Parts: C-alpha cells; sequence; structure tokens
C-alpha cells in the first residue's frame, strides 16, 4: 500500500532538477570566457592606442634638421587597483564553485541513497 | 493514513524550484546580450581607430607640392581565429540550451503526472 | 510503517537544491559586475580617443604664424539609444531578481513547513 511509484517520480524528478542545475554551471563558465576574451581584445587595442601617441607630425620640418615626436600616454594601464579588485572578483567565483561542487556531491550521494532505500522496501 | 499533504508540499516544492530554474535561464540570456552588445561598440571603435592612422601631418609642407599620408593599420581585425573560436563558444551554449529545454520538458510532463497520480489516490 | 526516513532524505534533498540555486544567483551577480566594469574601461578609452583627434600636426608651419588643429570626433558617444535600451536590459534583470526572491521566500517558508509537519507525525 506504499506509494513507491509516486516517490519514484518525486525521487526521479529531483535527479532531473539536479542535472539541469549542473548544465547552468557549465553555461555560466562559457559566459565568463566571453567576458575575459573581450579584455584580451582590449589589451591589443591599448597597444595600438600607444602607437597613435607616437604619430605626431611627419615632414613638419622641411626647413629645419629636427623632428617633433610627442608620444603622450594614450591607454591608461591599470597596474594594481583593477588587478587587486579583479582577483577578488575571480576569488569569489572560486569559492562559489567550490561550495556548489560540495553541495552537488552531497546531493548525488544523498540522491543515490534515497533510491537505494526505495529498492530495499520491495526488493 | 497516507501523508498526501506532506507529498503535496514536496510535489508543490519541486514545481517552485523548477520555476526558479527557468528564471535563471532568462536571466542568463540577458547577460549574453550585454557581452555581445559590448562587441558591437568595440567594432565602432575599430572604425575610428582606422581614422586615427589616416591622421598624420596637416600643412607639414608649405614649401613643397606634396602631402604625407601614413594610414598604418590601427585596429587588428580578427577574420578567422576569433570567429571560429567564438562560433564554437556560441555552439556550446546552443547545445546546453537545447539539452536544458529537453530536461525542463520532461520535468513538466513528469511533474504534472506526479500531481495527477496524487489526485487518483483520493479523488 | 511510514517512510519518514525516505521523506527526510527527499525533504533534505530539496533544501540542498534550494541552497545551490541561491549560489547561482550570487555567481550571476559577479558576472554582471565584470560586464559593467568593462564599460567603465571603455569610457576611459573614449576620453583618450578624443585626445587623438586633437593631435593633428606639430610644427607643420615654420614659415607661417598659424597652427592647424583638427579635433574631429573620435569616440561615438551614445546619449539616448544605448542608455534607453540598456536601462531596459537592467530593468528586466530587476524584475527577474524580484520574482526569484519571491519564489525563494515561498520555498523557504514551504520547506520549513514540510519539515515541521514531518516532526508532528512522530514527535
Amino acid at each position: 500500500a506504499q506509494s513507491r511509484t509516486l516517490l519514484a517520480g518525486i525521487v526521479q524528478q529531483q535527479q532531473q532538477l539536479l542535472d539541469v542545475v549542473k548544465r547552468q554551471q557549465e553555461l555560466l563558465r562559457l559566459t565568463v570566457w566571453g567576458t575575459k576574451n573581450l579584455q584580451t581584445r582590449v589589451t591589443a587595442i591599448e597597444k595600438y592606442l600607444k602607437d597613435q601617441a607616437q604619430l605626431n607630425a611627419w615632414g613638419a620640418a622641411f626647413r629645419q634638421v629636427a623632428h617633433t615626436t610627442v608620444p603622450w600616454p594614450n591607454a591608461s594601464l591599470t597596474p594594481k587597483w583593477n588587478n587587486e579588485t579583479w582577483q577578488e572578483w575571480e576569488r569569489k567565483v572560486d569559492f562559489l564553485e567550490e561550495n556548489i561542487t560540495a553541495l552537488l556531491e552531497e546531493a548525488q550521494i544523498q540522491q543515490e541513497k534515497n533510491m537505494y532505500e526505495l529498492q530495499k522496501l520491495n526488493s
């Protein structure tokens, strides 16, 4: 008279939900790659911006033996403020990924134990 | 003597969790739009950077009938390496979205079946 | 003869899944900060690009009492089209965060009620 079939669906449903949660974790990682990839493109642009500062005046002296070069800074490079703050951002993600993996591990162990107990009821 | 009320809460709870998971999928899509939107802005900047290369020296020749134009490349355009890698990134998201939709469909069908079975117990 | 132990695992499992979902919400917020942070860097670049337009020709006139300054626009600033569309993007996230918080609140209240009912069965 036990409703094992109803429990099997409920237990099975939890497994389905757990799988979808895992898919979100992999999807989230793909998004992180896009953001980081954009930064790499930004660094390439900074190099080119520095070149523009080098460009100042060509042939602006055909009656003098001198050339005016004005390589004024162009791209503001972040040495410590963004790096320290960005590492903190990455660090928070690392703790969340480690905490989520722990919870997923317990769920998998608990999920299998719940199904195992169900078989013992009528097996 | 069956604990249908406890099961109704458990079954109902799974429905609530399923709804929240769906909300994350829509929220994830909004984040993807922001990343892609930034790239469109980056392309506009590349056009302007090319213009800076065109700027070289104006009036740098008032004793000669010539003008020095130095349009040296400025923005490094990605033709195949980033596109092929980016398509792979988008492709992975497409498979994950299709797999998540399949799991959600099964959960909805299974979720309704679990509630339907519960009514048959006392209906 | 009630399978409270099986229910305790199922009820406990839902709590574990709820916790992981909350972790995704915090992880999603960290990703939003990275995207917004990139835009701040982009604004700094726009200021520098304007400076490049100012750079035109230095000393390109050693036989005339005039200087040619050509500060042609460089960074295309978005005043209304991107802001209005971006606010809509942020607005959608705000409604999703508010809706997810509501669902989480109901789950927590319902989750505790389900455990409370279980104790009454044998307490």
